[PDB]
């Protein structure tokens, strides 16, 4: 089986992605963020604390003939940016792009932090990480592509996330006429539960290649790109003006500006963000600073090849016995 779905940005900064997903008998569908940094599929739902729902569509697990309670399963998860939500399980048919999974644990929140509520454009998260970083309790559950694996052509997925435009996640094969050139592979470390891997070094502009190893993930999930804090230093350090605020939470820079692209590297390949990927607008409505979309991962303690990076490429998941990423132009 294979199942592809067409995935939209939620505002005109690329803050984030929805892809819509049925849920239950008849389906409910509801707009899920794709996200590889995480493994839960949680919902917006007829369990969440109603000062907490603000426009999101809702599970309601009671009008679904095929849903059925995880006796005694609860979750908890909460992010870096110290959002979170939690709830209690059921099992249902989930189908993605034409692709069905039965079974499938549906995390139905009954909190939710502020960030989600004000985010009516989201009802709920689909992860896409190894099911080992699964929340829920005391059984833990395994993620969308891990239950469809066995069932599909083969066991990858493909993030082809579009800038300023939709684009796809496609479920068991690839699209050969989505990108350019070749797909190089690089080694895939599922040690902390991630899609976890090593670029071969960087670029600012038209300047030299730097051979040195960044270790990090590669997240649908994170907007931005986040990297060690030499590596940001130098980027900016090519835009005039930029600076690194404390006040407002990291580079910012002149909306005049024009910035310059960033290249990351794949084994021997090459992956071009360009400047424009990297503005993400004015601090506040009105002002004349602008935020940076490539930030130091330095208080992280991991480096994240967020939408900002991924946006740039056609990135296969490859969900074989030993793991591993790849990466194509587009
Ligand atoms: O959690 C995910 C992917 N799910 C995102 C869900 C989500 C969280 N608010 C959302 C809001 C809307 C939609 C989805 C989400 N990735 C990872 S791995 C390590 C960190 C981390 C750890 C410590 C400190 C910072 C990051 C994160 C992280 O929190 N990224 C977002 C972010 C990146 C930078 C700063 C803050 C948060």
């Amino acid at each position: 089986s294979t199942g592809s779905a067409t995935t939209t940005p939620i505002d005109s900064l690329d803050d984030a992605y929805i892809t819509p997903v049925q849920i239950g008998t008849p389906a409910q569908t509801l707009n899920l963020d794709f996200d590889t940094g995480s493994s839960d599929l949680w919902v917006f739902s007829s369990e969440t604390t109603a000062s907490e729902v603000d426009g999101q569509t809702i599970y309601t697990p009671s009008k679904s003939t095929t849903a059925k309670l995880l006796s005694g399963a609860t979750w908890s998860i909460s992010y870096g940016d110290g959002s979170s939500s939690s709830g209690d399980v059921y099992t249902d048919t989930v189908s993605v792009g034409g692709l069905t999974v039965t079974g499938q644990a549906v995390e139905s929140a009954k909190k939710v932090s502020s960030s989600f509520t004000e985010d009516s454009t989201i009802d709920g998260l689909l992860g896409l990480a190894f099911s080992t970083l699964n929340t829920v309790s005391p059984t833990q559950q395994k993620t969308f592509f891990d239950n469809a694996k066995a069932s599909l052509d083969s066991p990858v997925f493909t993030a082809d996330l579009g800038y300023h435009a939709p684009g796809t996640y496609n479920f068991g094969f690839i699209d050969t006429t989505a990108y350019t050139g070749s797909i190089t592979y690089t080694a895939v470390s599922t040690k902390q539960g991630f899609w976890e891997w090593t670029s071969t070094g960087y670029a600012v502009g038209s300047g030299t290649f730097k051979s040195t190893s960044i270790d990090g993930i590669a997240d649908t999930g994170t907007t931005l790109l986040y990297l060690p804090a030499t590596v940001v230093s130098a980027y900016w350090a090519q835009v005039s003006g930029a600076k690194s605020s404390s006040s407002v939470g990291g580079y910012v820079f002149p909306c005049s500006a024009t910035l310059p692209s960033f290249t990351f590297g794949v084994g021997s390949a090459r992956i071009v963000i360009p400047g424009d990927y990297i503005d993400f607008g004015p601090i506040s409505t009105g002002s004349s600073s602008c935020f940076g979309g490539i930030q130091s991962s330095a208080g992280i303690g991991i480096n994240i090849f967020g939408d900002v990076a991924l946006k740039a490429a056609f990135v296969v998941f490859n969900g074989a016995t030993t793991p591993t990423l790849g990466f194509a132009s587009k």
